[PDB]
């Protein structure tokens, strides 16, 4: 399996990070899982969870209305643009930040939290020492090689994604909502999902950016077997490099 990942990487012209956790026995399949990668929009999982964390202690929180102004729209706002001049609730922005990778949505949840640094401290509380968000959308998609900003390891995100969706990171109602947001993702058809059996159920969060950075983190629920948490990050040495969702799909095939 390590061999096939080495070859898929060499031929791909980029750098590939993978970490599959098999929750059956907590056994790991790792490849450059301790190297840093720009997270791009996979970072949005963190923001939405941080808001879900707040709702555990605050029952009016998810319903809070938030105004969407025309001054709020950025470069990619498939859902938030439909609510200009009106409002969206936090629950709705989190759904849209995760299901549609809406950048306007991401930016309203961060702002509600009070800064990218507020999302890092939340990651810290979970016990994620690696995760750092430093910028808002879309500039957290620059993904400059060696740039520490908005990065994390494949492993670190696998351990916290597993905790958030299958472990101690959130009380049940919150952990359930998060998972129902991840499963309903609309953007991941060509990434990790394309590499698995179709009958398997998948929650994921994609993320693409410059340097043909192409990411998908995911919880996979097989039909007869404990779940797996897979993180497939990928990035190239050339800034205008074409994203390669197909490479994440292949790595997924391999490891699983």
């Amino acid at each position: 399996v390590q061999q096939q990942l080495e070859a898929l990487e060499k031929s791909s012209g980029g750098r590939l990070g993978v970490a599959l956790i098999n929750t059956a026995d907590n056994s790991q399949i790792l490849y450059r899982a301790d190297e840093r990668f720009a997270m791009c929009s996979t970072s949005k999982v963190m923001a939405a969870a941080a808001v879900l964390k707040q709702s555990e202690s605050d029952k009016h929180l998810l319903n809070q209305r938030v105004e969407i102004k025309k001054s709020d729209l950025v470069n990619y706002n498939p859902i938030a643009e439909k609510h200009v001049n009106g409002t969206m609730t936090l629950a709705e922005l989190g759904a849209a930040a995760l299901q549609y990778s809406d950048n306007t949505a991401m930016n309203k949840l961060i702002a509600h939290l009070g800064g990218p640094d507020k999302v890092t401290a939340f990651a810290r509380s979970l016990g994620d020492e690696t995760f750092r968000l430093d910028r808002t959308a879309p500039t957290l998609n620059t993904a400059i090689p060696g740039d520490p900003r908005d990065t994390t390891t494949p492993l670190a995100m696998a351990q916290t994604l597993k905790n958030l969706t299958l472990g101690k990171a959130l009380a049940e109602t919150q952990r359930a909502q998060l998972v129902t947001w991840l499963k309903g993702n609309t953007t991941g058809s060509a990434s990790i999902r394309a590499g698995l059996p179709k009958s398997w159920v998948v929650g994921d969060k994609t993320g693409s950016g410059d340097y043909g950075t192409t990411n998908d983190i995911a919880v996979i629920w097989p039909e007869n077997h404990a779940p797996l948490v897979l993180v497939t990050y990928f990035t190239q040495p050339e800034q205008k490099a074409e994203n390669r969702n197909d490479i994440l799909a292949a790595a997924a095939k391999i490891v699983t």
